[PDB]
């Protein structure tokens, strides 16, 4: 079944940009809950279907979307987060940089639009840098709740805008979080994602 | 494996209220598409799960909801329709009639409010008479697209408000469709559901 | 122009159930932001309407829904909260208590159903005890984000399930918050609302 | 007062690709209903605000989005439609041709993508070729119901996937409609919107 991926660093390795207690709760509590809920959903869909109860199997689709989205979203999230002193922060280079410039004008303009995109989210949700699977063309998208980036879009970089991703440190000052997190984004990971398939 | 149920009468039995062409298409084409989509979603989900691809599994949630919802909703829809010369039309009686009367004042008022609810649906959707699983109180709810009536509420009588349910015969004049369909509602089916919920 | 209502008590007066900092931010930051956004939207709608720019006028709808809902919800929310030493806590009496018994069997069943409702919200949202304006029947509903309770239902008592409502004090342990808040619900306010709806 | 815009041709001018009956219904009944609906929402929002009733004003937001969106979407829709014999059909030229070829690979690749997006719409909705207001970066997007394309994205070409846009002629065969409509898309208009 699905498992919680370990982090590549200690919970407090993203300070002062994200607090240890946030990293701790977020990974060990919130994501774990999505892992658990993802396994429970697949198991119920399975057991309902072996019984020919499609009404029941189809009634689990929202929980599969919520938890399956959560597990995926957070997995990609830790992956593109890293300590500022090491591979976190800065900006991309090579092929990824060139497409960002060609699709957004500059990295700085992309940053602004993404922060703007994050700001505009009403309630719980995510903003993503994504590409078209076929052309590679880049876009800034947002997702409500745990809805994922899938299908025609491949996700490259995600910032979680749920209140639980920042409130303990930044409280209602969500702008400060959105500005701060760029220091711990791992653009090496984003490039790998972009430069593949 | 999920299957398209046959109707209990011929495609033209509900004329003049719903045309034979509408019924034919609605069943043979539209509902069939939902059945196939449901089995396809469920196969693709199991295929993924065996290969530990939870990303793919979760990505199929929308199609499971949509097609799983279409199958259930249309299944119940056909069941609460019957030719006017038989079990269709008229008004409910017995415990059902008293329950309608309790929660809506009269059958006529319920019929008025449901017609309004159908009229107020923006885009594609369904209106249902539903029953609270604990108290038994009745209400009119609306659902977008093919989202089902599930959880706290049990569906008893549905009317489809997607344009394919009426456009060939009534065009934009949805109010005429909503008024006409009461002539072919199977209140014997509804009362059966009412007894078991 | 819309204005921030004043609380009827000091920020720390709902302790230990809700912390002072939470009440402070929730009222002076979050609600104040909705009030500002609502006025901003209504000014913008008027400015475009006078220029015959109906494209602009329509585009301001999500903001009008978002802020105007947030204004309504929180206004109501402060009104059905009070200190335990005073009007807060306990159980309702009179017509309300009995109406609750009629539609949920007991006050405690309703309580469990409310907490179950709150817990089941995916993402940001609210749970309400509402009353049907025609039948007088009570029900528990949920709303996404700041989507209000309007139309056929009249809100009677609301609980806020957005994370900023509890996270500083309860962190991810929302069930502690949902359980804890009943000690500061103002049933007399809810009773006034019941009487007049 | 918002008003129903005039079409620049007779209702039967888009046949055999869109029928006279669909066109007449779509314009004279559906869009007219969005026009009246918008004006009513703006009125009641005007009434409400004067009364200091902000609960009533906010409660009108769903209708404003729905009707205001429908007015905008259909306005643009007729503008990017024209009789095949004239401004309709064919391919876009100019820098718009170049952009599509840059962003999608080919017009043929782009077309298929949109047709697939349109087919992929669950329920009522639209598909749009849009550009980013700041970069000119093209995207295919979809909107539920009458939700419009505003803000960071500028719509350039819309195709309506509501069932009332095709069912009378094509019935359930939505793909037939999606493939057909390309012979009456006005790319001159789409090219204007692109050049802003
Ligand atoms: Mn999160
Ligand atoms: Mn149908
Ligand atoms: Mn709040
Ligand atoms: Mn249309
Ligand atoms: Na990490
Ligand atoms: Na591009
Ligand atoms: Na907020
Ligand atoms: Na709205
Ligand atoms: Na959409
Ligand atoms: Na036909």
């Amino acid at each position: 079944k699905a498992t919680l991926p370990d982090l590549k660093y200690d919970y407090g390795a993203l300070e002062p940009y994200i607090s240890a207690r946030i990293m701790e709760l977020h990974h060990s509590k919130h994501h774990q809950t999505y892992v658990n809920g993802l396994n429970s959903a697949l198991e119920a869909t399975a057991e309902a279907e072996a019984k020919g109860d499609f009404t029941k199997a189809a009634s689990l689709a929202p929980l599969l979307n919520f938890h399956g989205g959560g597990h995926l979203n957070h997995t990609l999230f830790w992956e593109n987060l890293a300590p500022a002193s090491r591979e976190g922060g800065g900006e991309p280079d090579g092929a990824l940089k060139k497409a960002i410039e060609a699709d957004f004008g500059s990295f700085e303009t992309f940053r602004k639009q993404m922060n703007a995109a994050l700001t505009g989210i009403q309630g719980s949700g995510w903003a993503w840098l994504a590409k078209d699977k076929d052309s590679g063309n880049l876009a800034i998208v947002t997702r409500a709740n745990q809805d994922p980036v899938t299908g025609q879009l491949v996700p490259l970089m995600g910032i979680d805008a749920w209140e639980h991703a920042y409130y303990l440190q930044y409280e209602n000052r969500k702008a400060e979080y959105f500005e701060a997190i760029w220091n711990v984004i791992n653009w090496k990971t984003v490039a790998q994602r972009f430069e593949k398939a």
